[PDB]
DNA sequence: ACTGGAGAAAGAAAGTGAAAGGAAGATAAAACGGGATTCATACACCGTTAAATACCGGTTTAAAAATCCCGTGGCGCGTTTTAAAAAATCTGTGCGGGTGATTTTAT
C-alpha cells in the first residue's frame, strides 16, 4: 500500500529502498526497520518466490 | 578522666600475570605401489620313434585287522558372570517476523 501511495509503479524509475521503509515505518508499521528491509528483500528473490 | 566516633596503620587472605612442559595435535618430504608401452625372446602346438611301464596268473607271509577286559579322564547338565547388541531417550538446528545491542580507519 504504501509503495502503491508513492506511485512507484512498474514502467517508471527506481527508487531508493530507505525512502520506501521510511515511510512505512513513519506512517503505517510500527516497529523496526531492519526487519522491514528484510522483508522487502526475500518478496524481490527469484529462488524464493 | 572518661566515652565513643573516626581516621590511619598494620597484618593476613584472595585474585593475578607469567611460567616449563608435555601430551596432542597439526603439517611436508619420502618411500611405496599400481597402471600404459616395447619389444626380443622363450613358450605353445604339431609329426616320429625307443623305451619305460602297466597288466595278468599263482604263492606267501609277515604285518595289520579283529576281539575281550577294564579303568579312567573328557564330555554333559545345571547355574552363574559378562560383554555385546538393540531399543529408548535426550540434544542441536534452521526456517521468518519481532526485542535489544557492538567495532576499526582518515583528516
Amino acid at each position: 500500500y504504501a509503495m502503491n501511495v508513492l506511485g512507484n509503479d512498474w514502467n517508471k524509475a527506481y527508487k531508493k529502498s530507505a525512502r520506501v521503509v521510511g515511510d512505512v515505518i513513519g506512517k503505517y508499521h510500527p516497529h523496526g526497520d531492519s526487519a522491514v528491509y528484510d522483508t522487502i528483500v526475500r518478496m524481490a528473490q527469484p529462488f524464493s518466490l
